[PDB]
C-alpha cells in the first residue's frame, strides 16, 4: 500500500483551471503565506478535473480544487470532498442558493465562489435598445439585414446555450423539488420544450440564424460587428473589451412572456477528503478569499460574474453587465449535481442538431433525447445495483427483473471464462478488446464481470474511492458507446429474453 504516502504536506496546494484569475487567487495566496507563514502553491494544471478522481483516490492531489459545482457532484459520490459545516454567521454572508448549489446527499461539500449564466449580449452602437422578447427578433433581423448586419448569432452547436429557450415554455431536465431530482421525470419532450425548439427551428429556416452557427462563427460576428446581439457568459466579455465593439449586458427575451432560464454555474472552492491542511484550507477560504478584497482580487485578473459573497455582490452589481449575471441566474436554474446529467445533455445536443438540420421532426427529435435519456438513467442503476451486489458476495458494503438476469448472467461467464491510474489504463484496454470486433450480449457481460472483478480488487487494496470511479467509468461507456447497440437490438427487455427464464 505504498499510495499512501503524500506529497508536499508542507504547502498549501490549490488547482484552479487556467481560464479563470489564478494570479490574482496567487495573490491573495501570497497574503496568507506571510500572515501564517505556510507555503501557498497556486497551480492550474491542463485537464484538472479529470486529473483530480485519480489524485484524490489514493489520497493525493491538490488541497483545495476550484471547478463548477455540478462536477463536485461526482467527487463527493467518490469521498474525496470533505464535508464542511461552516458556521450560521458564516453561512449568512453568501446567498442561500449557492450553499444549495454545493450540497450533495444532504452535505455541504465545498465553498460557493461565483455564480455564472449566460445573458444576452447586445452590440450598444447597432441597438441601444435590445428586445425584451424573442418573439421581436425576426423583425428585428429583417430591419438589420437592410443595413448588411443580422439581430443575433450565439451558439447552436452546444445545447447549454439553446436549453434557455427549451426551458422557458416548460422544459426542464429532471423534475427538482426541495433539493432533490426526481430522475424519473425528465422533461425533454413535453409541449414546452416543444414550443421553445419549434421557435429556435424557426429562426433557422426563415433564415434569421444559420443551423452551422458555432461559439467561433457567433463570437468573430458579435466582437467585428456584423451582429446586434449574441448570447454568451462572463468568459467571452475579455474579448469584446479589447475589441472596437461597445457592448451592453442584459436580461435575456421572454418567449410566450415567460423568462428564458438559463443553467447557473456555481465556482466552488472544495477540499481534499485526505489533505492534512483541511483547517488551513478553511481559514484560507473563509478569511481571505471570501471577502471583499480577496474576491476583487480574483476578480480583476478575470471576471468572476456574479459572486456568492453578498457584500461583495451588491458592490459588484453596481454595473449593469454583473446584475444582469445574477438576473439571469435567478431565472434559471442552479445546474443538477447528479450524473445523470452527463447523459441528457448528449441527448438533448443531439435532438437540437438533428431538429436544426432538418434530419428530424422537433417532435421525433425530442422524443429520441426523452427516451435516451431515461434509458442512460436505468443503465446507471444497473452497474450500481450489480457492482453492489457483486461487492456484497465478498462480505464489502457499499452504497427488477434485468438486475436479476444480469447478476446470474455474470456468474456463469464467470465459471465458464492495482491503482487509480494502472484501473483506468486496465480499464480503457479490455473495454476496447472487448468490443473491438462489434457489440453483443456476450461482450456486454463480459464487460460487467471486468468491471466487478476490478471493483473488488479496489477494496482489497484499500482504495474505496476507485470502486466509484469504475462505477462512473462503466456508466459513461454503457451510455456512449453501448446505448446505441442496445436500444436498435431490443434493449434490456431482449437482454432479458434471450438470458432469462421463459
Amino acid at each position: 500500500l505504498y499510495f499512501q504516502g503524500k506529497i508536499e504536506e508542507g504547502k498549501l496546494v490549490i488547482w484552479i483551471n487556467g481560464d479563470k484569475g489564478y494570479n490574482g487567487l496567487a495573490e491573495v495566496g501570497k497574503k496568507f503565506e506571510k500572515d501564517t507563514g505556510i507555503k501557498v502553491t497556486v497551480e492550474h494544471p491542463d485537464k484538472l478535473e479529470e486529473k483530480f478522481p485519480q489524485v484524490a483516490a489514493t489520497g493525493d492531489g491538490p488541497d483545495i480544487i476550484f471547478w463548477a459545482h455540478d462536477r463536485f457532484g461526482g467527487y463527493a459520490q467518490s469521498g474525496l470532498l470533505a464535508e464542511i459545516t461552516p458556521a450560521a454567521a458564516f453561512q449568512d454572508k453568501l446567498y442561500p442558493f449557492t450553499w444549495d448549489a454545493v450540497r450533495y446527499n444532504g452535505k455541504l461539500i465545498a465553498y460557493p465562489i461565483a455564480v455564472e449564466a449566460l445573458s444576452l449580449i447586445y452590440n450598444k452602437d447597432l441597438l441601444p435598445n435590445p428586445p425584451k422578447t424573442w418573439e421581436e427578433i425576426p423583425a428585428l433581423d429583417k430591419e438589420l439585414k437592410a443595413k448588411g448586419k443580422s439581430a443575433l448569432m450565439f451558439n447552436l452547436q452546444e445545447p447549454y446555450f439553446t436549453w434557455p429557450l427549451i426551458a422557458a415554455d416548460g422544459g426542464y431536465a429532471f423534475k427538482y423539488a426541495a433539493g432533490k431530482y426526481d430522475i424519473k421525470d425528465v422533461g425533454v419532450d413535453n409541449a414546452g420544450a416543444k414550443a421553445g425548439l419549434t421557435f429556435l427551428v424557426d429562426l433557422i429556416k426563415n433564415k434569421h440564424m444559420n443551423a452551422d452557427t458555432d461559439y467561433s462563427i457567433a463570437e468573430a460576428a458579435f466582437n467585428k460587428g456584423e451582429t446586434a446581439m449574441t448570447i454568451n457568459g462572463p468568459w467571452a466579455w475579455s474579448n469584446i473589451d479589447t475589441s472596437a465593439v461597445n457592448y451592453g449586458v442584459t436580461v435575456l427575451p421572454t418567449f410566450k412572456g415567460q423568462p428564458s432560464k438559463p443553467f447557473v454555474g456555481v465556482l466552488s472552492a472544495g477540499i481534499n477528503a485526505a489533505s492534512p491542511n483541511k483547517e488551513l484550507a478553511k481559514e484560507f477560504l473563509e478569511n481571505y478569499l471570501l471577502t471583499d478584497e480577496g474576491l476583487e482580487a480574483v476578480n480583476k485578473d478575470k471576471p468572476l460574474g456574479a459572486v456568492a459573497l453578498k457584500s461583495y455582490e451588491e458592490e459588484l452589481a453596481k454595473d449593469p453587465r454583473i446584475a444582469a449575471t445574477m438576473e439571469n441566474a435567478q431565472k434559471g436554474e442552479i445546474m443538477p449535481n447528479i450524473p445523470q446529467m452527463s447523459a441528457f445533455w448528449y441527448a438533448v445536443r443531439t435532438a437540437v442538431i438533428n431538429a436544426a438540420s432538418g434530419r428530424q421532426t422537433v417532435d421525433e427529435a425530442l422524443k429520441d433525447a426523452q427516451t435516451a435519456a431515461r434509458a442512460a438513467a436505468d443503465n446507471r442503476e444497473i452497474v450500481m445495483k450489480y457492482i453492489h451486489y457483486k461487492l456484497s458476495q465478498r462480505g464489502y458494503e457499499w452504497d427488477e427483473v434485468v438486475h436479476l438476469t444480469l447478476r446470474q448472467a455474470v456468474d456463469d461467464f464467470s465459471r465458464r471464462y492495482l491503482t487509480p491510474f494502472t484501473a483506468r489504463g486496465r480499464f480503457a484496454t479490455v473495454v476496447e478488446e472487448l468490443f473491438r470486433d462489434g457489440v453483443n450480449w456476450g461482450r456486454i457481460v463480459a464487460f460487467f464481470e471486468f468491471g466487478g472483478v476490478m471493483c473488488v480488487e479496489s477494496v482489497n487494496r484499500e482504495m474505496s474511492p476507485l470502486v466509484d470511479n469504475i462505477a462512473l467509468w462503466m456508466t459513461e461507456y454503457l451510455n456512449r458507446h453501448l446505448h446505441t447497440w442496445i436500444q436498435d437490438n431490443g434493449g434490456w427487455d431482449a437482454f432479458v429474453e434471450l438470458y432469462g427464464p421463459s
